């Protein structure tokens, strides 16, 4: 897996209220956190398939 | 059904204002709640036909 | 036409602000209603397809 | 065009904030529009294609 | 690549917190922003899809 994925969630310094996903390299799948609409980190997806894919295994 | 079907619907910490769908298992059947955006439980889900099947 | 169709649209008591259709009587149609996020009543419709083959 | 098109964009007294269509005669197109959540006039779309289909 | 693609986004006046795509041209790809709802320049996207086509 890629060593973004082992990288905490980062909401960032928008606003918005947006539902995204994150691997959680500890608990061993992805999962949700609020993302503020600007400025992601790369361990962040929109879809929890690509997640998975990306990061799981 | 999975134990965790039985347990109630649970927001957590954060701040968005999300629907997902839960199983009441008293009512027998899914219903909507509103989630916060982290810390899950797993009696959340994002499609109310997987909540039917899952805990059905 | 099913008669919880004539029930005036319940917000209810928690706080999202989802968009759902209630059926209209009066104006015999579907129309929108924010939705708090839970306890629905039954004119109550995420797609404006069932709420008018349900209730149109 | 049906003479609604010509109507500007209606938010009306809701206090959800979606993205809805409306067609700008100005302009001669659909644009997008915050609507409220309930008492929509005729000129506002969930579908921009359906925007432009219908006033354009 | 067009022009519009190397200007900055723009979040406009109304008050939506809704997510599209621009290009950032000194990045190299589309990234997000929070569009207000109404006022749209063209480096905005719904689909990334778009966005990365149109100027990438």
């Amino acid at each position: 897996r890629p060593d973004f994925c082992l990288e905490p969630p980062y909401t960032g310094p928008c606003k918005a209220r947006i539902i995204r996903y994150f691997y959680n390299a500890k608990a061993g799948l992805c999962q949700t956190f609020v993302y503020g609409g600007c400025r992601a980190k790369r361990n962040n997806f929109k879809s929890a398939e690509d997640c998975m894919r990306t990061c799981g295994g």
